[PDB]
């Protein structure tokens, strides 16, 4: 299937392949503490906006219902955070926490410096700010 | 949640939500013809490259196996497609492409080019395209 056709032209197709590969070395790069970029963000959510519901969590980072219950099940039988009534509040446990603190550091030193070295810093923010106007107003 | 903390300077969270808003449009401006855009991609690549097989569509779309077989299942089930002894497209599966790639250039592509600059755009391609060849 060497040839693309329009493919090679289409941006919604380079973009999901750019998508795809950076995910799969952030999950290389995280296997150490064992998070998908969608665990990783939820933890990072929950340990940056204390005392949220189940929804503000899945609807900031553009998750659906069902999906979201999947994957707290996940996070909450690894303890890595508690379902916990609400005067259905999320918290971080201590181990939350941990992996999250760790994973950071992962992230920034492992991965993302990778990329930005790879692009170069004003490319970089050029590709984040235009990313970030797809996402806000596409 | 609405503090953001580092994902608002991480560029894969970036790239996942430009990518998901993405689909989204795909799938509204295509679907009076009822393809994803995997979909869509197969559909054309097997249009541009007659008589190549399951394994070549599936490794050049970074498709795994089970999930591909998965996808001819409904391609073929559609008529849109036929396993043969390879994969061929059908008269009617030339026909919804034609179609779609009308869709995908005039409702959805195009649109997101006057959105960003036709500079701005290119350098874009260019760069996700380098992402996907290098990192
Ligand atoms: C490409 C696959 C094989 C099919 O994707 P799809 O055509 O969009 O089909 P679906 O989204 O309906 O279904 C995929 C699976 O996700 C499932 N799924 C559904 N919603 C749920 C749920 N809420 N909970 C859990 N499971 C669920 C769904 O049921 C299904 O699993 P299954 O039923 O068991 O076969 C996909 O599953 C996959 O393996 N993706 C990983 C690799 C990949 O994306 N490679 C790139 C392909 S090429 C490409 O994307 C092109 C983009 C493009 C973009 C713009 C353009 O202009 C031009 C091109
Ligand atoms: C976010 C979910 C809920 C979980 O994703 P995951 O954590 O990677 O977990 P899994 O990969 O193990 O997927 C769980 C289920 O979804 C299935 N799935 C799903 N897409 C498929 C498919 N294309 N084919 C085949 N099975 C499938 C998958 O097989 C599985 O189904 P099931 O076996 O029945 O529990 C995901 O499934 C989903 O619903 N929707 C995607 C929407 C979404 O991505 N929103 C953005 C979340 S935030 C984000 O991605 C951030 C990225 C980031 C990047 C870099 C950074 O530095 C920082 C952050």
């Amino acid at each position: 299937e060497l040839k693309m056709g329009e493919l090679s032209e289409l941006l919604g197709y380079a973009l999901k392949r750019a998508q795809l590969r950076v995910f799969e070395d952030f999950l290389h790069c995280v296997a150490p503490v064992q998070l998908t970029p969608a665990q990783f963000s939820v933890l990072l959510l929950l340990d940056a906006n204390p005392g949220r519901n189940q929804t503000e969590i899945a609807t900031t980072l553009g998750i659906l219902r069902p999906n979201f219950v999947a994957m707290l099940d996940a996070l909450e039988g690894r303890g890595l955070c508690v379902r916990t009534r609400s005067p259905h509040i999320l918290m971080l446990t201590d181990k939350g926490r941990a992996t999250l603190a760790r994973a950071k550091k992962l992230v920034a030193t492992r991965h993302e410096d990778r990329l930005t070295e790879l692009l170069g810093r004003d490319n970089r923010d050029a590709l984040l700010s235009m990313l970030a106007t797809i996402a806000r107003e596409f």
